[PDB]
DNA sequence: CGGCTGTCATTC
DNA sequence: CGTTGAATGACAGCCGC
C-alpha cells in the first residue's frame, strides 16, 4: 500500500539518514512544483537510491533545523574532492536549471540522464516518457505510475494531471523509478560497449549544453528594430518598383491574387505552385522575377525571424542587456544537437541589397557581446570531408586537402567560369552546397538542375567524380553491404544507428536508406567530435580560471545569501563553436578553442580551424605564428 | 477533433 | 509513384472513432 519517508523528525532522524547518504555511490534525484511561472516556489526535493522505500526532503511536518538542511543537501550534492558519485534524473538540464537558479545550489558531480540513454539505444525514437520506459524497461513496478496519467518532462512539469496527487508523491516515485530503471539501462549499455562513451562524453555534453543553456545569448533591440524599419522601406518600395510596370489591386501577400497578373501578362507556369519555378524564371528573366525573390525573402526574414526574436527575448539585470534563451534538444537521429523555443541555427545570412549606392544586411549582427566581451567564433574549415577522408583513405582526397585552400575555391575556379579566385561568398556557398550535396548521392537532373544544366551531361559529370576518386564509392558500397548485413550503421564512438528500411522492397525506402547510411556516418561523428570539443573546452575553463562558470550562477549568488572575466559558452552551428568572451583573456581563449578542436582525436588529415572573432554577430577572422 | 504525413520558408 | 542528409515551425489534408 504504501512505502515513504518525511526526512523530519527533530534530528536523529534526518542525521542518520545524511550519515548513510553521504557514504553512497549511486543515488537517485527529484523535485515537484505547485504553482505560480522562471518560479522559486518547489515544494522539496526527493532522493532514493534503493528499494520500494523513498526519502523525502522538505522545504508528519515536525521541525528543529531550518538553512541547515539546505546547507546539508548542498554538502552531500557536490564532489568533495577525490569523491566520485554519480547521479540521475529524467531529463536533466531543467532540473539543473532549477536547482541553480530557484534555490541556488550548483550541483556537481557525475552525471547520468536515462531518456538520454535511452535515445543512445534509438536515435529514431520519439521522445522518451516516463510511461513509456517503466513500460519498456521495470514492468512490475509500473501499474502505480498509472494512478496520475501523465507522461512528457518530469514529474514537476507534469504538475496539473498530477495535481490531484501532488506532493511528496511525484517526486517521490519519479525518484525510485528512475533509480531501478537507470540501472536496468546501464546495465543494457555495458551489455554493448558503449559504457565508456556514455557516462564519459555524451552526458558531459548534456551538461556542458546546459551551462550554455543559462548562459543564454545576447541581443539588441535597437539593431533588430533598425533593420527592422530598413526592411518596411524596402517593402513598400518594392511594392511600387514592382507596380510601376503595371499593378491591378494588388498586394504580395496572396498568392491567388498573384494569379492575375502572374498568369496573364506572363503566361508560363511549367492553386498552382510558386517558388522553384519563378526561381527557374530568376536567371532568365529580368522583368520582376527578382523582385518577388527580394521580397518573398524579406517576407520570410521578418515574420518567422524578427518577431519571435522581439517576442520572447528577455533580459539580464546583472548585465543590462537583453539576452535570449534556447533550450537544450539532442535527440537528432545523427547525434548532431538543435535548439527549440526559437531556433537561433536557422537564422538567417547576411545578405546584399539595392536601393554608387548599395547596402547590405545582417539580420544576424544584433547579437551582441555582453559591453566589454567579444564573440569568438571557432569554425572548422571543411570537417565531414576530412572524416570520410579518414574512413575511405582515398589518398588523393587526403593531398587534394592537406594542400587546398577552401578546395571549393579550387571547384568554383573550374566550373562556371574559369577565375583563379575573387570568388564572391554567394557563389562559394552555393558551390559548397551542390558538392556536400552530391557526396551523400545527390540526383542526377537535380544537380542539372543546381548548376542549370541538361541531365546526361550532369550526369557525366557525377561518373567523372566517381573516376577521380574511387575510395569514396569503394567505401560507399561497402558501407551499403555492412548496412544490409547488420541493418545500422555505427559512428565512430560506438554509437550506432538502426537503418530499418534499407531492407525493404520499396525502392524509394531503400534509395533513401542507401544514402542515409552514409549521412547518418559523416554527420554522426562530425556532431561526435563537436561534442567533444565543447566539453573538452568547457572542462579545462571550468578549473583553469578561477572565476566562476555561467550567468546562471550569478542569480545563485543573490539565492545563496563585483567584476565580469571569463568567456561563455553561447552555441554550437555544428561544425562552428561559439563563445562570447571579455575583451581580455580572447587570446587566450582563442588558443585554447583552437587547441581542444584540433586535439579531439588524431587522424589521417589535421583539422585546420578557422576563427573568427569580434564585436558583435558580423566579423574578421586572423592569428599568427 | 488529434495524430499522422507531406510542401515550403531557413540553416549547417 | 517519391532518388542529397540532419534540422525547426507553420500549414494543409487524411484517417478514423
Ligand atoms: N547542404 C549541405 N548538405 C549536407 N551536409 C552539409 C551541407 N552543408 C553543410 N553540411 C555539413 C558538412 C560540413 C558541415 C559544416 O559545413 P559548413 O557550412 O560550416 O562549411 P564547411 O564545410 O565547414 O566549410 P567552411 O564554410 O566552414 O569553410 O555540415
Ligand atoms: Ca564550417
Amino acid at each position: 500500500s504504501l512505502s515513504i519517508i518525511d526526512v523530519a523528525s527533530d534530528q536523529n532522524l534526518f542525521q542518520t539518514f545524511i550519515k548513510e547518504w553521504r557514504c553512497k555511490k549511486r543515488f537517485s534525484i527529484s523535485l515537484a512544483c505547485e504553482k505560480i511561472r522562471d518560479d522559486t516556489l518547489v515544494v522539496g526535493l526527493a532522493v532514493c537510491w534503493g528499494g520500494r522505500d523513498a526519502y523525502y526532503f522538505s522545504l508528519l511536518d515536525p521541525s528543529l533545523t531550518l538553512k541547515d538542511r539546505m546547507w546539508y543537501l548542498q554538502s552531500c550534492l557536490r564532489k568533495e574532492s577525490d569523491k566520485e558519485c554519480s547521479v540521475v534524473i529524467y531529463d536533466f538540464i531543467q532540473s539543473y536549471k532549477i536547482l541553480l537558479l530557484s534555490c541556488g545550489i550548483s550541483l556537481e558531480q557525475s552525471y547520468e540522464d536515462p531518456k538520454v540513454a535511452c535515445w543512445l539505444l534509438d536515435p529514431d525514437s520519439q521522445e522518451p516518457t516516463l510511461h513509456s520506459i517503466v513500460t519498456s524497461f521495470l514492468p512490475h513496478e509500473l501499474p502505480l505510475l498509472e494512478g496520475m496519467e501523465t507522461s512528457q518532462g518530469i514529474q514537476s512539469l507534469g504538475l496539473n494531471a498530477g495535481s490531484e496527487h501532488s506532493g511528496r508523491y511525484r517526486a517521490s516515485v519519479e525518484s525510485i523509478l528512475i533509480f531501478n530503471s537507470m540501472n536496468q539501462l546501464n546495465s543494457l549499455l555495458q551489455k554493448e560497449n558503449l559504457q565508456d562513451v556514455f557516462r564519459k562524453v555524451e552526458m558531459p555534453s548534456q551538461y556542458c549544453l546546459a551551462l550554455l543553456e543559462l548562459n543564454g545569448i545576447g541581443f539588441s533591440t535597437a539593431e533588430c528594430e533598425s533593420q527592422k524599419h530598413i526592411m518596411q522601406a524596402k517593402l513598400d518600395a518594392i511594392e511600387t518598383q514592382a507596380y510601376q510596370l503595371a499593378g491591378h489591386s494588388f498586394s504580395f501577400t496572396s498568392s491567388d491574387d498573384i494569379a492575375e497578373v502572374l498568369f496573364l501578362e506572363l503566361k508560363l507556369p511549367p492553386q498552382f505552385s510558386t517558388s522553384k519555378d519563378v526561381l527557374n524564371k530568376l536567371k532568365a528573366l529580368h522583368p520582376l522575377p527578382g523582385l518577388i525573390l527580394e521580397w518573398r525573402r524579406i517576407t520570410n526574414a521578418i515574420t518567422k525571424v524578427v518577431f519571435p526574436l522581439q517576442r520572447e527575448k528577455c533580459l539580464n539585470p546583472f548585465l543590462g542587456m537583453e539576452r535570449i534563451y534556447p533550450v537544450s534538444q539532442s535527440h537528432t537521429a545523427t547525434g548532431r544537437i538543435t535548439f527549440t523555443e526559437p531556433n537561433i541555427q536557422n537564422v538567417p545570412r547576411d545578405f546584399e541589397i539595392k536601393m554608387g549606392m548599395p547596402f547590405s544586411i545582417s539580420m544576424r549582427h544584433a547579437f551582441v557581446p555582453f559591453p566589454g566581451g567579444s564573440i569568438l567564433a571557432a569554425d572548422y574549415s571543411q570537417l565531414e570531408l576530412r572524416i570520410l577522408a579518414h574512413l575511405s583513405h582515398d589518398r588523393r582526397l587526403i593531398q587534394v586537402l592537406n594542400t587546398g585552400a577552401d578546395v571549393f575555391r579550387s571547384i568554383a575556379a573550374e566550373w562556371k567560369m574559369i577565375e583563379p579566385e575573387s570568388v564572391g561568398d554567394d557563389l562559394r556557398q552555393q558551390a559548397k552546397q551542390i558538392c556536400y550535396g552530391i557526396i551523400y548521392g545527390m540526383g542526377a537532373k537535380s544537380l542539372g538542375e543546381q548548376m542549370g544544366i541538361k541531365e546526361n551531361d550532369a550526369a557525366c559529370y557525377i561518373d567523372s567524380f566517381k573516376s577521380r576518386y574511387t575510395g569514396i564509392n569503394q567505401f560507399m558500397t561497402e558501407t551499403v553491404k555492412n548496412c544490409k548485413r547488420d541493418g545500422f550503421v555505427q559512428t565512430i564512438l560506438g554509437r550506432r544507428r538502426y537503418l530499418p528500411g534499407i531492407k525493404d522492397n520499396n525502392p524509394y525506402r531503400k534509395a533513401h536508406a542507401e544514402r542515409q547510411a552514409i549521412n547518418t556516418i559523416v554527420q554522426g561523428s562530425a556532431a561526435d567530435i563537436v561534442k567533444i570539443a565543447t566539453v573538452n573546452i568547457q572542462k579545462q575553463l571550468e578549473t583553469f580560471h578561477s572565476t566562476f562558470k555561467s550567468h546562471g550562477h550569478r542569480e545563485g549568488m543573490l539565492q545563496s545569501d563585483c567584476p565580469i572575466r571569463g568567456g561563455f559558452f553561447i552555441l554550437q552551428l555544428h561544425d562552428e563553436l561559439l563563445y562570447e568572451v571579455a575583451e581580455e583573456d580572447v587570446v587566450q581563449v582563442a588558443q585554447i578553442v583552437k587547441n581542444e578542436m584540433e586535439s579531439a582525436v588524431k587522424l589521417s588529415v589535421k583539422l585546420k580551424v578557422k576563427v573568427k572573432i569580434g564585436a558583435s554577430w558580423g566579423e574578421l577572422k586572423d592569428f599568427d605564428v
